[PDB]
């Protein structure tokens, strides 16, 4: 499912997600955004073998199982395959963990890089929440 800008921070709301570990919510959104163009069904393969999955591309290394990473942990204790759901629980659920570790969004490169310092609540103006 590609979803639109508000229709997604509307689903993020939902679920929690807005002010979470002290993040608003237009830094969700922004993440989303640059990691997945709000695509679901995104998967990126990385050099060290692991993918990315979903639209917050969260890691088969650390998070979830594939069956094709070895050695890895799947701490979200889910498979890699239901974070790329048209329902967002699974991947928001699993975010929520990764972002209370310690290294907040900062484990999200593309926000580190495109939405960190910058004005987020952007991403959010104009919708309906
Ligand atoms: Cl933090
Ligand atoms: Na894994």
């Amino acid at each position: 499912k590609v979803f639109g800008r508000c229709e997604l921070a509307a689903a993020m709301k939902r679920h929690g997600l807005d002010n979470y570990r002290g993040y608003s919510l237009g830094n969700w959104v922004c993440a989303a955004k640059f990691e997945s163009n709000f695509n679901t069904q995104a998967t990126n393969r990385n050099t060290d073998g692991s993918t990315d999955y979903g639209i917050l591309q969260i890691n088969s290394r650390w998070w979830c199982n594939d069956g094709r990473t070895p050695g890895s942990r799947n701490l979200c204790n889910i498979p890699c395959s239901a974070l790329l759901s048209s329902d967002i629980t699974a991947s928001v659920n699993c975010a929520k963990k990764i972002v209370s570790d310690g290294n907040g969004m900062n484990a999200w490169v593309a926000w580190r890089n495109r939405c960190k310092g910058t004005d987020v609540q952007a991403w959010i103006r104009g919708c309906r929440l």
